[PDB]
């Protein structure tokens, strides 16, 4: 059964979001670890910014950790670290969350799955991490995209009960290429043509209801949860000022994937996860 | 006696600054039209933003007016009208400060000559004129760049004694690919490679030196005024707001155009006035 239909046309549409949004409920907003206003923010913009989630120490340690591992891994063949064909740089790593004991702690980290797991009303694991290298005057432009919209036709995700956790590594300012949002537009599927970057018409509407684009800033180590069918994208960055970042993917461990909505082949492993952890 | 050399190698040079910035003497603050804080902010920072500049009936006026122009001259063939290749849509038009009474009549606006007379120590006129069209979604990233290099290099600019005013006739948002300058940036003197983009190198240290980027924000109808070598660039709009505006640019009537820097030949009037008004 496909909910949410996209790339089988020409014509774009927007359909209704047919899940919950919290879902545990707002009766227990007691038992979650964020506030009624944080919850309320998250439910109504569809993610939610938290500054001085991490102490400083962890900041630091976190930002040397990812560049400790890029050094460890310059000379490795694998096709989890993407480079730069130019430079051979490492511009990302995959999987990390699995492959590297420091970064599964943090992928662990109470703190984090407290939240998920308040919101997703179930118990979660991790479909997908990355670490995104992204020196100064480095970096296209994103066209906005529904993260769910690919996870759903490309690695058959059935329904929008995942959330992205993006921890800033370096200072997040409005000039430098920031993530932007469309605040409200988890409530909407934008079936995209036969990729997967919606067009201007359906952007637009989204923005008029929304009222705006929100573009959440702040120091190393600031917290920015996005529900999984957010619609969000970023400008180039053409200033000196990086934007290194720690991406994690959660998902209820009852929306685990399917085979995908498009009819093709699964992508692999680091890009979208099919292991159910093992007993021991 | 070229004062600012560019283009003439492959090695980039920072040169120090060899005019005033603000060219009336600090003791005659008391006849400005601004406070002795907005002389002393652009001063220092080589741009000076003011909000409330135009009445509200002004702002609707002006906006009114760059869309009629721009209907009353969709047949016309002009090499001042630029147009997009594909659509044929206008997306900008020059020297309207000449060619139309209308935009005559806001490049003599008093409030704007009283600013730039007093800054530039003199008498004034328009070196270019140009309304930008830039619908939502609409106009390519800008690199950074020194309107001074090109006007030196290209037209014959001798000095540094030339003011933009940048006139919003849209809301100016941080996520719409608006004006980013680097505070301090005048000072300095980029030499450029033999085009008129500055490196990596020279925008960082820049930076540096200005401690950060900036970048005004505002009501259409706010103001922004730059000197001639402040450092200034923008990114793409991927948003469905735009970005009109009316720049005009004052040049000192004691810093008139001779033969481009290059030993190139003269750009056309449109791009760079070589007019000495007539006596009539």
């Amino acid at each position: 059964e496909d909910l949410y239909p996209s790339r089988q046309n020409n014509q774009p549409k927007i359909l209704k979001r047919k899940d919950p949004v919290i879902y545990t409920d707002r009766s227990k907003d007691n038992q979650a670890p964020i506030t009624k206003e944080q919850l309320d923010s998250y439910e109504k913009n569809g993610f939610l910014q938290i500054k001085n989630f991490f102490s400083e120490d962890e900041v630091i340690d976190m930002q040397k950790a990812i560049f400790e591992l890029q050094d460890s891994i310059k000379d490795v063949a694998s096709d989890k670290v993407i480079r730069e064909p130019e430079s051979n740089d490492i511009r990302s790593i995959f999987h990390v969350h699995q492959d590297d004991n420091y970064f599964q702690d943090v992928a662990n980290d109470k703190r984090i799955l407290d939240i998920v797991r308040h919101l997703l009303g179930s118990d979660v694991y991790v479909h997908q991490s990355r670490i995104n290298y992204k020196p100064g005057f480095k970096g296209k432009e994103f066209d906005w995209h529904s993260d769910f919209e690919t996870w759903h036709v490309e690695d058959g995700m059935p329904r929008m009960r995942a959330i992205s956790v993006s921890i800033a590594l370096s200072d997040n300012y409005s000039f430098n290429g920031p993530l932007m949002l469309i605040p409200g537009s988890h409530n909407y599927f934008v079936s995209c043509v036969g990729l997967g970057v919606p067009d201007e018409e359906s952007l637009r509407e989204l923005t008029r209801i929304g009222g705006g684009i929100s573009v959440p800033t702040g120091k190393a180590g600031s917290v920015t949860l996005f529900e999984s069918n957010t619609m969000h994208g970023s400008t180039s960055n053409i200033t000196p000022y990086p934007r290194n970042n720690l991406f994690m993917v959660y998902n209820s461990v009852k929306n685990r994937l399917v085979e995908p909505f498009s009819g093709g082949e699964k992508r692999p492993e680091y890009i979208a996860v099919r292991e159910k952890q093992p007993v021991y």
